């Protein structure tokens, strides 16, 4: 049998040597840049249809494991298990995430470590949804502007982009997008944030990817804070937000990817 074989998308926000090293596969989302304004797509049931095809003629069909964006921000989840369906029952397990970025990056990083030990589709699965049920997802807005306009604020969330403040850690949370603090300066935002990680490790070791769009210095400067406060032997990792979430955190933006020893 050969290894089965993982799947992400851009949103994922795997670096490409790490990607590549580890032989998971990057599907990118789209971004269309017509006229001024740039916008987003999902992924469609055709482009998974061939993507997830030729994971299995590479893999000898021994499984796919295709880890996306979360349903809710995205329609790349319906289309994925569209896309599953015209293969032969489980030969591509589409796992719910209910996140993005790094903490699906993580489940995927963990479900190809175990696919290299000659793990099982079902094994790696279960990895998979385990880092994900311990992980956390912050994101440090230094602008509201493109958040607003994304449409992932609810308006239970947010009436107005006033709601939001001016520099706010959002969070994911059962998938939909909420303020985790009202914050206005980008001091304030990374010490509460810190606050938060720091109650959340509950005393153990966590391992953090920190996610900048032009934002290199910042994200140093949060990396550094959180080095501090969190508990000893907490590995600290870079990651680039993926163009394509770029598009709707503004320039700026830092993300906190987190995976914790428990549950939240
Ligand atoms: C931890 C990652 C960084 C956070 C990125 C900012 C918030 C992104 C909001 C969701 C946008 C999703 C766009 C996906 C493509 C699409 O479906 O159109």
């Amino acid at each position: 049998a050969m290894p089965v074989r993982v799947i992400v998308d851009s949103s994922a926000c795997l670096p490409t040597h790490v990607a590549e090293d580890l032989d998971i596969t990057v599907i990118n989302l789209h971004v269309m840049n017509n006229g001024e304004e740039r916008s987003t797509s999902g992924l469609s049931s055709l482009e998974l249809a061939a993507s997830y095809a030729r994971q299995l003629e590479r893999g000898g069909d021994d499984g796919v494991l295709a880890l996306h964006i979360s349903k809710e921000l995205s329609s790349t989840w319906s289309a994925a298990v569209t896309a599953a369906a015209v293969f032969d029952d489980d030969s591509v397990r589409v796992v719910d995430t209910s996140s993005l970025g790094m903490a699906v990056g993580a489940a995927a990083m963990a479900a190809a470590r175990m696919a290299k030990d000659g793990a099982s589709l079902q094994e790696c699965y279960d990895i998979a949804v385990d880092t994900l049920k311990r992980s956390e997802t912050w994101i440090y807005l230094h602008r509201i502007d493109e958040i607003w306009k994304s449409g992932r604020i609810s308006t239970a969330t947010a009436m107005v982009s006033t709601a939001l403040a001016t520099r706010p850690i959002m969070r994911f949370n059962g998938g939909r997008m909420e303020i985790a603090a009202k914050t206005r300066t980008q001091s304030k935002a990374f010490a509460k944030l810190v606050e938060l990680a720091q109650i959340r490790a509950d005393g153990e070791p966590v391992f953090i990817a920190i996610g900048q769009n032009e934002a290199r210095e910042a994200a140093k400067q949060l990396e550094e804070l959180l080095r501090n406060a969190l508990p000893e032997g907490s590995s600290f990792m870079s990651v680039d937000i993926d163009p394509t979430l770029a598009v709707h955190s503004g320039p700026g933006a830092v993300s906190v990817s987190a995976v914790f020893a428990n549950q939240a």
